[PDB]
């Protein structure tokens, strides 16, 4: 068994703080005393990629496989997720990563980051959310989108899916938010990189839509660098996810020392908050550790080339090192430690933050057996149907309407239970298709595209508008296509007649 | 100058025709018999990838390379342009392709395939198109999703972009079409492969929803294998763009040497319709030859190391082929061949066909310079 281990690294762009923990970590493993608990020196061989062409990440993996080495640890992207990934398989290199588990299962890379599509579907069961918004972009796979537009085929929901992946213009964050505002939607899921959930929540504040109402789900990992401080003056609820506990013994030791270190040998170390990433940092060294320290008691023997030969026959020892890497069980920085056979993390545990205005609160953890133990109405004005009162600049809301029209809305509210606040069209117009844009307009246009409920207004019953809108019986009012409030107000109508 | 010219081939999957077509384009340049369009001899080297994996492309590029080659012809998909872009650029080795324009400018590369940007914006304005469905997905790059954003904004349209890249159960496709046709939607602008149009359009029949009405513009170069023959009889209206035309003098004498040919030395002909892929390859014959033609007329120095080496050093002359490979001006198959600085073809002829009961009817052309002229 080598007196040393050598171990690659291949860090790419704006991972300064994520350098630091791996040199802190390794300094760490090396410092200990006890001859049992350090059998072996740790060595490491730092790199940084580009990340953009496949010839710099493919020339960088091939000068750390040629140098030497058991296992690499480093990061990997959409761009650069194919290259690291196939070579590690063909060239039996283990591969452990913080980064993004793959979405399609591939041998040869453990991916030590939990998955959130489970924790997802889990609090949108609990919430009992039915219709809401859903923005997400393509940094970190496919597996939430590819669950949540499954999920909705078998609950019946409206997810209304954006992509705003290759959004570089705040104008288009303007009008989505202001677009799906007209529509009356409450509930957002917003699963992006933190640099764009910083940046929608920054439109949703100018917009002044932060009020008691809305609700925003952050579907990502580090609830704590997301800037909050504005939205939630609102009181607009927030949900969140973590995985580093800081009441656990292990990270308050670990940062009460990482505090202390000197800027200069690890930047970004002291005036800095710690992501999470860094906390899978440290981790993975325990992980690499520990499944070296496997392989040296059962007495396993282990000990290049360049990665193109054809035939490509790879060193035999690579498999028996992922397995001893998957076996491993360590009560690790972010909780307990286990892969299964693909690589991926199981019996892991999410807590949950909802943060109000006092601040940030645990609302629970989501364990994988234990699945998370804790009206607007349009009218047209007309006399004597719709009308302004008296004096309408003193009195304020719906009280300041008069006519035929608001007391039939009136009415009809009482007999079905609901409440009501009376909006004016501004179009003008009570409805007409123009023959070039097929656009509906006035009050049959507003109703059809959702930004309405129900319609009382002297709206003639004609053949056009009837089938795009129910009418009720004539007295008629409308509703849009397969409303629940079609039968209640067809029924009220009627009732009303006979009395 | 040498006595023989030595190309390479890549060619992934789903890719029969082209293999042949590229085969019988050589083999006529070889035959012909004026010593002055035919000084040198040619050669390829075809060899097939899977792009699902990235050692594999990356070893089969190498081989090529380390045999000795001046230019490359092949295809790349979506998840294998990278790496074929990326080493043909820090190499210095040209790459000939009909495949899909790249998003972003890279040197080293000519693309044969038209864009489409200007065509469908032009359309979009002239049948005042203001509220529409904009169903796609990125087998294709993102160019057309971002002009069609950027465009909405200026103009103040409503699309509804919906992203069906990734569906594979046609219930998802059933209650996409249900959906938006509750909001009176009538106008749909279908962006994807050929195999997603046909499972698309499919649907649509069985859902009763190709009456009068509805109109379909396929923003595709692939018309002429679009199964849209339910549709037409529904009455819904039908738009697509072309770059092939059958009355080109060059057209029709290929396709009448072209069903002659064996029907197994020769797979896919003679039997199914010609992809207009099969005219690209046909042309990036005609460009490679005549710009290497050139070189040799004008007395240039052309005439292999290892694949990866930490010295990056390219060839000395890789500027002077790719140099010549962006002035041709070569008149083919898809009308006027000529490139611009960055390897985009200039001066397109895009020909659009809009659909009746009778048959698919010649609608007009798009030009660069007269943008949308109908007749």
């Amino acid at each position: 068994f080598p007196n040393t281990i050598s171990i690659g690294g291949l860090f790419m762009r704006n991972t300064v703080q994520e350098h630091s923990a791996f040199r802190f970590a390794v300094q760490l493993y090396n410092t200990n005393q006890n001859t049992t608990e350090k059998p072996f020196h740790l060595n490491y061989h730092v790199d940084h990629l580009d990340s953009s062409n496949s010839f710099s990440v493919t020339n960088a993996f091939c000068s750390q496989f040629s140098r030497g080495v058991y296992a690499i640890f480093g990061f990997y992207d959409q761009m650069s997720m194919n290259t690291l990934t196939s070579f590690c398989g063909a060239l039996h290199t283990s591969f452990v990563t913080p980064s993004f588990p793959t979405d399609a299962d591939v041998q040869f890379v453990i991916q030590m980051r939990p998955a959130l599509k489970g924790a997802i579907l889990s609090l949108l069961s609990y919430y009992k959310w039915e219709k809401f918004v859903y923005l997400y972009d393509t940094e970190r796979g496919f597996s939430v989108l590819q669950a949540i537009m499954e999920a909705a085929v078998q609950n019946n929901w409206q997810v209304t899916a954006i992509s705003v992946g290759n959004i570089k213009d705040v104008q288009e964050f303007r009008r989505i938010i202001e677009e799906m505002d007209r529509r009356q939607e409450k509930r957002y899921l917003i699963d992006c990189e933190v640099e764009r959930i910083n940046t929608i929540l920054e439109q949703v504040v100018i917009l002044g839509k932060h009020s008691r109402g809305y609700h925003y789900m952050l579907a990502n990992l580090g609830f704590t660098d997301i800037l909050l401080e504005r939205v939630m003056h609102g009181g607009a609820n927030i949900t969140g996810f973590q995985i580093v506990n800081n009441e656990n013994p292990m990270v308050q030791q670990f940062i009460q020392r990482w505090v202390r270190l000197d800027e200069r040998e690890f930047p970004e170390a002291k005036n800095a908050p710690l992501k999470y990433t860094s906390a899978l940092t440290h981790d993975a060294i325990l992980v690499i550790a520990e499944a070296f320290r496997y392989l040296r008691r059962q007495r396993v023997d282990v000990s290049a080339g360049d990665c193109l030969a054809n035939p490509a026959v790879p060193w035999s020892q690579g498999i028996d090192i992922e397995r001893a890497l998957k076996m491993v069980q360590v009560q690790g920085m972010t909780g307990n430690i286990q892969f299964d056979t693909y690589g991926r993390r199981t019996n892991y545990t999410i807590d949950v933050y909802e943060m109000k205005v006092s601040g940030s609160r645990k609302a629970g953890y989501w364990n994988e057996y234990e699945r998370f133990v804790p009206i607007v109405v349009t009218t047209i004005l007309e006399s004597p149907y719709v009308m302004y009162k008296k004096n309408h600049e003193q009195l304020e809301g719906n009280e300041r309407y008069e006519g035929y029209c608001v007391d039939l809305a009136y009415e009809i509210a009482k007999h079905v239970g609901i409440k009501y606040k009376l909006s004016i069209v501004g179009d003008g117009k009570y409805g007409a298709r123009d023959p070039e844009t097929k656009i509906w307009n006035g009050m049959v246009g507003e109703l059809v595209y959702g930004r309405a409920d129900i319609a009382v207004a002297p709206l003639t019953i004609t053949l056009v508008r009837e089938e795009v809108i129910d009418f009720s019986k004539p007295f008629g009012v409308a509703t849009p296509k397969g409303s629940a409030l079609g039968t209640p107000v067809n029924l009220a109508v009627l009732k009303l007649s006979e009395q």
